[PDB]
């Protein structure tokens, strides 16, 4: 009755963050069946309009960019290699396109790229993964035996990789209440280390979605949300909660503003079936954007952290 | 010794899969170019490309200013590769940058133009595969150099797609041994074969300490000459170039052994010495993009750390 009122509205994810724009394409036609209201301003310059229900993507993007998104329409979810660098046809404006699939639909998140970054996209993708891979080797070379030193290491490595003001390891107890068991902040900041938080601060609906979306980013909790519009011929709502752009629930948004955490990056810590052990939670006291390549690299660092956590659990229950 | 080093340094030949420019460390103008650079970068007064060419006339403006930026950064701060576009064609290359005394050296490796959208994605996937391989090396139980080496050649085989991958160990007398090997089915195994120290001379062994990954696309390809301004106050070395051509003796050696292509990773243990090489061979030509060779560099460093540990745990017990 509480899980199903939150879950219905998050799963539809009809409100996005304005740092990016969203398209949904029909797998058969390759045409637009849903768009964020900012997508026309972001992807075109202001018949048809340039961008609505039925728009062909050969009108929006340069020919190699349109052809790579058309080819993505033929791949299993698991075989998608993100992100795709696309260019808009008129402006030459660049974006990272992040693709995911929901049955016959292909959902694209567009995150702008500074045009001076275009030449360095492979270079910066490699550097982000290298730095994460080095963090992985420091986690592996720790002596076994201490959940505390493993979590301290992780928040130190994530703090240096992501540049956020605060990074904590947030553990879920048996009763679903949480505890901050590791923490590093910049010098001004109030410490949360060792505090315990009620289960209802993180409802089951968010818990469920972190099993599937392993990295969630909120750029600015005070940003004006943007509405996604869908094809009126669809007799159900599209599921958009897989979007990197999904807006926080208004209650979480206020919770963030309350706590002076304007921005956040959260990585799911899933142990082997599967359990959500906890979250790696990064906060910023001002707005913050990190590009897809670095959030991708963080996914893998978080999966390796999950493996080491689960081994420290097995070495608790032995000894 | 100094006869091999003169010819692999000063030789001035590159492999034709790419082209080379050297730019003066202050003017940022061309002081050396491979003879294929004009056709490959311009679609062949002044010509479009010679000694003195300004890079602003060869590449689009964002491409030229990403190179101008590298000109002001220490070798240690260089993030490779830069994606560049040629000015009229829009033809794209990976530009791999390294510094010598007077100069910035750029290796240009072609990118299929319809693959430009997938460059970041392909780079992340190459590193992710290598990162997964790293976690499989670390989760091995200690005690077995054989299991350590078998794993490495299996991970390198699945990452690079070559016909054959071997771990080649240097003995105390510098002769080599194939101690691990994975091939595609139907190939003769070279596992356990011992080869003389002269098959890999000191010269090559020295240079693998500095250049950790070396690719030869086709041992039969026609080498292309690098031309420099004869007034340049030093000789350009190409030892650091990804494009450097193999000595004609190695190229014959490869053809004899039915390895038309190779990819070799130095295994350096701690002072430092060259423990061995991870050697990939192919029966036909093979090109692998820079991101994948870069990710193999890190995988090979990590393998070297675990090799070194199995050595210390042998000395113990
Ligand atoms: C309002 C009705 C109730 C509520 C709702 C709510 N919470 C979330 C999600 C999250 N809540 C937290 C909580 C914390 N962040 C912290 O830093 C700390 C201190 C350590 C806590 C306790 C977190 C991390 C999340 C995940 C949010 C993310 O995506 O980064 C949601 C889901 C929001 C969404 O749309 O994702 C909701 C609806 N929270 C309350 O406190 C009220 C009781
Ligand atoms: C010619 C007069 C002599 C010679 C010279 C030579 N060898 C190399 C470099 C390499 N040689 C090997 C040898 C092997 N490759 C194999 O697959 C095997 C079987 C396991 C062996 C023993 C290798 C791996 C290299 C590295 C080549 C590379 O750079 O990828 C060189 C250097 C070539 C260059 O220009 O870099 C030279 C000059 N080889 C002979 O057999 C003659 C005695």
């Amino acid at each position: 009755k509480v899980t199903t009122a939150y879950l219905h509205h998050m799963q539809k994810g009809k409100m996005i963050q304005p740092f990016g724009c969203l398209l949904a394409l029909d797998e058969k036609t390759c045409k637009v069946i849903a768009y964020s209201e900012n997508a026309p301003e972001m992807l075109t310059m202001v018949d048809h309009p340039a961008l609505g229900i039925g728009t062909d993507i050969k009108t929006l993007f340069t020919a190699p960019s349109a052809s790579a998104l058309q080819k993505a329409l033929g791949f299993a979810e698991v075989l998608l290699l993100n992100p795709v660098l696309i260019h808009c046809k008129t402006s030459g404006k660049p974006f990272y396109a992040i693709i995911h699939r929901v049955t016959g639909s292909m959902i694209i998140d567009f995150e702008p790229v500074k045009p001076y970054e275009v030449p360095m996209t492979a270079a910066g993708a490699l550097q982000s993964y290298k730095l994460a891979a080095k963090a992985i080797t420091r986690l592996q070379s720790l002596p076994s035996g201490s959940m505390e030193r493993l979590c301290d290491t992780m928040v130190q490595e994530v703090f240096e990789l992501t540049g956020y003001d605060r990074v904590m390891a947030y553990k879920f107890h048996e009763d679903d209440h949480g505890e901050v068991i590791a923490e590093i902040t910049k010098p001004g900041l109030e410490p949360y280390l060792g505090l315990h938080y009620p289960a209802t601060d993180i409802p089951q609906a968010s818990r469920f979605l972190f099993m599937k979306n392993k990295v969630r980013m909120i750029v600015d909790c005070h940003a004006k949300h943007v509405r996604v519009l869908q094809d009126e011929k669809l007799p159900f709502d599209l599921t958009l909660c897989g979007s990197t752009l999904r807006a926080p629930h208004s209650c979480h948004a206020q919770y963030m503003a309350n706590m002076d955490s304007i921005a956040s990056l959260v990585m799911a810590v899933v142990v082997n079936r599967k359990r959500l052990w906890g979250l790696v939670v990064c906060h910023n006291t001002t707005p913050r954007f990190v590009p897809f390549p670095l959030r991708y690299a963080c996914e893998f660092l978080a999966q390796v952290f999950a493996i080491h956590v689960n081994k420290e659990i097995e070495l608790h229950h032995h000894h």
